[PDB]
């Protein structure tokens, strides 16, 4: 009961998967958040000693205005330090010092045995998975990109074109939705409002048994399989031939 297609969206639902197993399980046990071992993992794996702060707000997916705090928290605690643009100085740079720079690699070889033995104690099995710091980087920044383009191109949310490729891979088969909130990372409540959008503006379609109500069948009749196929064929064109999983490093 999974998205039985090797294209570049099974690539996203997996990692976005992987991705909420990793917050569920290290978020709480550790202090610095993730999107801050994502920028020192950025900083470390660079040449120069100074940057300007246009060039991880350009480099990386995140919006300026969600990395302003984070280069403080960083600044903060030593591992950075910033410096004013002498040209247009409402700029700024970020200089790395031979010192800070340790301080930062310390923490990503830290962060390296994070991602190793979560892994060990993860159901690793799909090869998709990051490895280390860098491909985690890399693969969170896909998560990201595949989501900027779905409400670009699309007027879906990203969880409803999860559910509407699940559903679209099981080639007219009836899914139940017990089995649907069993196999996806998302909540009840996100999902039922998915599919209640979904069948309301006609992408597939959500009954129930007429002889054992209390189950809830979804599924697709040839017209919707087709229309959804076309579609999950547009998504796989848009996000072709771009390096997917190395937007950033590789």
């Amino acid at each position: 009961m999974k998205y039985n297609n090797h294209d570049k969206i099974r690539d996203f639902i997996i990692i976005e998967a992987y991705m909420f197993r990793f917050k569920k399980k290290v978020k709480p046990e550790v202090d610095m958040t993730i999107k801050e071992f994502i920028l020192l993992t950025y900083l470390f794996h660079q040449q120069e000693n100074t940057l300007p702060f246009k060039k991880i707000v350009s480099d990386l997916c995140y919006k300026q205005s969600d990395l302003v705090q984070h280069i403080k928290v960083l600044v903060k605690h030593s591992y950075i330090s910033k410096v004013r643009s002498k040209i247009d100085e409402r700029n700024t740079y970020i200089s790395i010092s031979e010192e800070q720079r340790e301080k930062i690699a310390e923490r990503v070889t830290l962060f390296d045995q994070i991602i190793k033995q979560f892994n060990l104690a993860d159901q690793s099995e799909s090869q998709m998975i990051p490895k280390d710091s860098k491909e985690f980087l890399n693969l969170m920044m896909y998560t990201m990109y595949f989501k900027n383009i779905i409400k670009k191109h699309l007027t879906l949310s990203f969880v409803e074109f999860t559910i509407l490729a699940i559903i679209t891979s099981q080639n007219k088969n009836i899914v139940l939705l017990k089995d649907l909130i069993e196999t996806i990372h998302h909540k009840y409540p996100q999902t039922v409002r998915a599919l209640n959008n979904l069948k309301k503006q006609g992408y597939l379609i959500k009954e129930r048994s007429t002889e054992d109500e209390r189950k809830i069948l979804i599924h697709m009749d040839d017209a919707q399989q087709d229309h959804a196929e076309q579609l999950l064929a547009q998504v796989n064109q848009l996000l072709a031939d771009k390096d997917h999983l190395h937007l950033v490093f590789e």
